[PDB]
């Protein structure tokens, strides 16, 4: 039955372990990654306040990720009971450039309805993190914790192999993260009340200075960057950001949708959005 | 751990009861009233589908109300059991004219933070109820879902003595139901990007057709209308609506804020909104 909350009470903050702040890592999968499965489990953050939700969609393709997804959980959760997770929730959804405005639409749907289906009254974080990101440091939730901001994305890279130097290597994959600017606001404000601005919308190209790119090489992991839009690949969210209402609009909010128009909401809900450009986290390969 | 849920499986119908389609019933309070507890208690939709969630104030006024609903609450829920409600959840919050509109932007933060927080994954319905509506049919949940509405208020009025008359009587109360008018768009096409209206901004005055006015005691309960507007009286909401990302929004949306610009989110979201007009469920006297 009953079950009391101070929400007041109830912190988001560096030191999150220690204080044993909850965390729900949420992942909408359409395709399920053995790698990024290991890598969740490789996480080292207390697996007491670690919740897991997923969210496929009602497709052939959602369905086999879903049967993989349901046996790898069986494995970890009947596995030592010191190391189950708290919690797991696996849910079905309930629902050019032109294609890309209608994928990301649909998908800002399926994570609003994964969000608040998951998120309770005991949530310090949010992680939102794609099922295809299959590496990070296995201290990722204490290294972007350890910040502090109301949303914080992670720098999005690829390997691949290069073929010239004969070696490994890396690329930037995610432009869903980056900061405004005067041209992106002057080509909006010409935009009827509907038109979507989304990724290689040609007018705007790469005009809004690109996160992935300020990458330096000889820059530290701590450094951080005032953002303006987000993706969804690897981004760290205070719980009360979504619980003021911060959500994932299907519908165009400042011509933005989904995880930019979220990043868009939280600003106007006073909050200050983050980037980490020199804390690279991995998409699967091309290759794989 | 493990919970799974398809979504495109949880239905709000017309026979929710029958059905057991799960409800949710959230109520802002500020000051507890014996009777909207009485009258709670009194619901006939069975206890087994209803989950409570309550949000107060962390103010003097908001305390002592939380200490009675307690009270209330262990009362209920310590008596036979198979009358207990499934869950309750009771938080306390996070967080002219010009004061309706930073109390209405306030009270968006804490309808979000109580539905976030509260909302699950086998919710079919939100009833939002506000603590001073003391009076609806002990068939408010079966009588509303019948309608099968994706958003629906039921009127909102109040009784009080008609000393003229010298017999008890009823009033209109809730002015937050509402259909737009051309007039309505005409004044907020014309005003800056966050200039709020709400009721009693001079020049929409009543322009806006009040559903309060459109009851008809010669008319039948089931009489719908379409709705632009609605208040958090009286206010069933299909879960769906929600999860797709409807939420009270605590900066100005179209110029609206919380549960006014809830509806117009709704709407952006593709769905309808309706009020009952003949539908009448009371606000605590001014006597009272
Ligand atoms: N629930 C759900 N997840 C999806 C759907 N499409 C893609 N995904 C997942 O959404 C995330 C983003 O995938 P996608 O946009 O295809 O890859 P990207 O373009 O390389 O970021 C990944 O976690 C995918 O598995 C969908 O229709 N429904
Ligand atoms: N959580 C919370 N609830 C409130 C607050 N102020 C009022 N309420 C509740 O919100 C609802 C609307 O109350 P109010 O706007 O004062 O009454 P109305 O103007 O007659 O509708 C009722 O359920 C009140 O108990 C607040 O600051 N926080
Ligand atoms: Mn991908
Ligand atoms: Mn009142």
């Amino acid at each position: 039955h009953i079950a009391h909350y101070d929400l007041n009470k109830l912190h988001s903050t560096s030191e999150a372990a220690v204080n044993k702040e909850h965390i729900l890592i949420l992942t909408p999968m359409q395709t399920f990654h053995q790698q990024y499965w290991d890598n969740l489990l490789q996480l080292n953050y207390p697996r007491e306040l670690i919740e897991l939700g997923f969210i496929t969609p009602r497709t052939a393709t959602g369905d086999l990720a879903l049967k993989k997804l349901e046996n790898a959980i069986k494995k970890v959760q009947t596995d030592k009971k010191t190391q189950r997770f708290s919690k797991i929730t696996i849910l079905r959804q309930n629902s050019a450039l032109d294609v890309q405005k209608e994928r990301r639409a649909a998908m800002a749907l399926a994570r609003n309805e994964l969000l608040f289906s998951t998120i309770g009254p005991h949530t310090s974080w949010v992680l939102w993190l794609n099922a295809d990101i299959i590496e990070t440091p296995p201290s990722l939730i204490q290294d972007m914790t350890k910040h502090n901001k109301a949303i914080l994305a992670a720098n999005i890279y690829q390997r691949f192999y290069d073929e010239e130097k004969k070696q490994p290597s890396i690329r930037p994959y995610d432009f869903n993260n980056w900061q405004e600017s005067d041209t992106g606001l002057e080509i909006a404000s010409q935009m009827g009340d509907d038109e979507i601005i989304v990724e290689g919308y040609a007018e705007i190209a790469t005009y809004r200075p690109l996160m992935a790119h300020f990458y330096d090489a000889n820059g530290v992991p701590g450094e951080e960057m005032a953002l303006d839009g987000v993706g969804g690949g690897c981004t760290l969210v205070k719980a009360e950001v979504h619980r003021d209402g911060a959500m994932f609009p299907n519908f165009p909010f400042y011509h933005l949708i989904e995880t930019e128009g979220f990043a868009k909401m939280a600003k106007r809900l006073n909050y200050d959005v983050f980037g980490l450009p020199n804390y690279l986290v991995y998409h699967i390969e091309e290759e794989n």
